[PDB]
């Protein structure tokens, strides 16, 4: 009794809402695939690949949103032939959101650097976004997702990264329903490495900014932080971008320039450590106060040479800690204040 070949697809005829996050495949049993074609509505063929043993065919390029595909396959065996025709329709998004992932590919960053995925649209289903984001670490370490706002989610370990750790971030959002008819416009894939442990502590009691590289004190900077009425917040800051020079505009951070606490200052050697506008930068005008008295709007004022030193030796992801000021604590959702959120609260997340 010779068997008739059987044709099994990873879709079914008449299917709709087929998600394009995965390839479409066809399998033969009691025979081999002699012919497999898939065309879109317009008759344009889709690239596919047949396995050497002739048993498995799969698409090999991206499938498009909002499309009607037609699949034709024929299987031959000693028992005879069999042909099937399947038509199906893929997801038809109401909205598309593009993801952006920091830090940059190939980059080497500090031990406080979180994984950041920012979407250009509000994410209705955060849980679906988190699931779609595949993070790999080496050596392996536990981490968790937490949302700073409706568009950006962060991933980080309980403690600072171990130097030498590889991080791989695969944002596989294409074809994924992120909620309310919003699907990922594309995928992104970044990889980066954890460099040396650089931790700079600013103690308001001593007015000193001590830089420690892998435990070792390598630089001690007299500093002037925020004057009482505009104090520098205590807490953990993540180093962000660095500038040879930059015009600091208080309106950029919510405070009108023409205000009592406003300002517009052109400074040298500026290292940003909070979205709220905290910078380590060159403050020549206050070199007398540094190490003695706080006089700034909130920045860590240091000498020109120490500012340039900081610029040259501190990198994105390195850590600045402020302690014992008269300020409060840096908001966990500052954008660079991730570490100020307790692990239990971060691990619990906020996907809802
Ligand atoms: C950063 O937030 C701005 C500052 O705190 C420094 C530039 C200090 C300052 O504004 C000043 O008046 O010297």
């Amino acid at each position: 009794d010779l068997l008739v070949p059987k044709l099994t697809a990873s879709v079914t005829d008449g299917a709709v809402g087929v998600t394009v996050d995965a390839p479409v495949s066809v399998t033969a049993a009691d025979g081999v695939l002699a012919a497999v074609t898939m065309v879109n509505d317009n008759g344009r063929p889709v690239a596919g690949r047949l396995s050497p043993d002739g048993l498995r065919w799969s698409t090999t390029e991206q499938l498009g949103y909002n499309r009607r595909y037609t699949l034709n396959a024929t299987a031959l065996g000693l028992g005879g032939a069999a042909t099937r025709q399947l038509t199906f329709q893929t997801s038809s998004p109401a909205h598309l959101t593009m993801p952006y992932v920091m830090p940059g590919d190939g980059e080497v960053v500090g031990v406080g650097e979180p994984v950041a995925i920012r979407f250009d649209e509000n994410i209705a289903d955060r849980g679906a976004a988190e699931k779609a984001i595949k993070i790999t670490t080496n050596p392996p370490v536990e981490g968790a997702f937490y949302w700073l706002n409706n568009r950006e989610v962060r991933w980080r370990p309980e403690h600072f990264w171990k130097p030498g750790t590889a991080v791989d971030v695969a944002v596989n959002t294409y074809g994924v329903d992120l909620g309310e008819g919003m699907f990922g416009e594309d995928n992104v894939q970044t990889h980066f490495t954890i460099g040396d442990e650089v931790i700079a502590t600013a103690d308001d009691n001593t007015k000193i900014l001590t830089v420690r590289v892998n435990g070792e004190v390598v630089k001690s900077m007299p500093t002037s932080m925020g004057k009482d009425s505009t104090p520098t917040a205590n807490g953990i800051y993540i180093v962000g971008s660095r500038y040879k020079h930059i015009i600091m505009d208080s309106s950029t951070y919510g405070v009108p320039v023409n205000s009592p606490n406003g300002y517009r200052t052109d400074v040298d050697w500026a290292t940003q450590i909070s979205y709220s506008g905290v910078f380590v930068h060159s403050a020549p005008w206050s070199v007398g106060a540094q190490g003695h008295t706080n006089t700034s709007h909130g920045c860590l004022n240091v000498s020109p040479s120490n500012a340039q030193w900081f610029y040259d030796h501190v990198k994105r992801g390195d850590i600045v800690e402020v302690v014992n000021t008269v300020g409060g604590t840096l908001p966990g959702i500052d954008g660079l204040g991730d570490w100020n959120i307790p692990w239990d609260q971060w691990r619990a997340g906020n996907a809802k």
